[PDB]
């Protein structure tokens, strides 16, 4: 599975996941009322997500764009 990658450390782009991982998310964070940390790669599983940590998950090639 390739996943789009982004997140503190990488710029976008995209990433062969490793064994296992089988899911490409999407991820926000709150940090405050008009700020969020966006965040996307891959994953094993996939939490519920909540008001403040936003998650959605695929498992088709960078279907987390």
């Amino acid at each position: 599975l390739t996943c789009v990658k982004s997140n503190s450390i990488w710029f976008p782009t995209s990433e062969d996941c490793p064994d296992g991982q089988n899911l490409c998310f999407k991820r926000w964070q709150y940090i405050s009322p008009r700020m969020y940390d966006f965040t996307r790669g891959c994953a094993a599983t996939c939490p519920k997500a909540e008001y403040r940590d936003v998650i959605n998950c695929c498992g088709t090639d960078k279907c987390n764009k």
